[PDB]
């Protein structure tokens, strides 16, 4: 089997991606999050605290035919970011752009953190990390990819983020229309249950290409591209007025800049992300400050190959019994 589903970016700054996905019988639809930095499908539902539900499309399992409580489960998961949200488990039938899971593990939110809530626009996550990370206790649970592996014709899904555009997500098969030139494949470790493997280096700009290895996670929920502070000051050294403010959280620039593209390298490839890529917009309507897509890792602890970066490719989350990834231009 095969799916393919359209991710259309929820905002015009592409902050994130939502993809239409439907869970129980009937159908309901709702337009989920999905994200390869995590291991959890969860939905805002009709069980989520009501004054934490402010426009999001809502799962209500006792209207699915289908839908089974997981019995004494719960789930309970933190981000990056900061945010949070908890509750406890159903099985129902989900389908992904044609391709269905039957038993898929739907984790309903019983609470969401505020930043979840003033999303109207994300109605929950699907997780496309490992399954080893998933929250569900005492019974862990296996992410859609996982639970759809061995039905599909080949066991991958890829990821082909628009720049203010619509996407692509596919299971199943690698569309050879989709990108120019080769699919270059580099080692993936498993072991902190991420899509975790080493670019070969960067460039800024029309500079000289620097090898270097970078450790980084593929992840399709941080909207950012997160490198070390050497990198991310190389980089925006390159722009005049650029600076890393405290009170904003990060590096800023002057919104009259045109910003320098930034290289990175997968084996002996090389991924281009344009300077338009990297532009956040203002720091609050009307300034002519500009918030920068490149911000540094420092203090997260893990170096991120989030939107910013992936949308500059087609990618391939090859889940083969030695998991690989593969980047491509576009």
């Amino acid at each position: 089997s095969t799916g393919s589903a359209t991710t259309t970016p929820i905002d015009s700054l592409d902050d994130a991606y939502i993809t239409p996905v439907q869970i129980g019988t009937p159908a309901q639809t709702l337009n989920l999050d999905f994200d390869t930095g995590s291991s959890d499908l969860w939905v805002f539902s009709s069980e989520t605290t009501a004054s934490e539900v402010d426009g999001q499309t809502i799962y209500t399992p006792s209207k699915s035919t289908t839908a089974k409580l997981l019995s004494g489960a719960t789930w309970s998961i933190s981000y990056g970011d900061g945010s949070s949200s908890s509750g406890d488990v159903y099985t129902d039938t989900v389908s992904v752009g044609g391709l269905t899971v039957t038993g898929q593990a739907v984790e309903s939110a019983k609470k969401v953190s505020s930043s979840f809530t003033e999303d109207s626009t994300i109605d929950g996550l699907l997780g496309l990390a490992f399954s080893t990370l998933n929250t569900v206790s005492p019974t862990q649970q296996k992410t859609f990819f996982d639970n759809a592996k061995a039905s599909l014709d080949s066991p991958v899904f890829t990821a082909d983020l628009g720049y203010h555009a619509p996407g692509t997500y596919n299971f199943g098969f690698i569309d050879t229309t989709a990108y120019t030139g080769s699919i270059t494949y580099t080692a993936v470790s498993t072991k902190q249950g991420f899509w975790e493997w080493t670019s070969t280096g960067y460039a800024v700009g029309s500079g000289t290409f620097k090898s270097t290895s970078i450790d980084g996670i593929a992840d399709t929920g941080t909207t950012l591209l997160y490198l070390p502070a050497t990198v991310v000051s190389a980089y925006w050294a390159q722009v005049s007025g650029a600076k890393s403010s405290s009170s904003v959280g990060g590096y800023v620039f002057p919104c009259s800049a045109t910003l320098p593209s930034f290289t990175f390298g997968v084996g002996s490839a090389r991924i281009v992300i344009p300077g338009d890529y990297i532009d956040f917009g203002p720091i609050s309507t009307g300034s002519s400050s500009c918030f920068g897509g490149i911000q540094s890792s420092a203090g997260i602890g893990i170096n991120i190959f989030g939107d910013v970066a992936l949308k500059a490719a087609f990618v391939v989350f090859n889940g083969a019994t030695t998991p690989t990834l593969g980047f491509a231009s576009k």
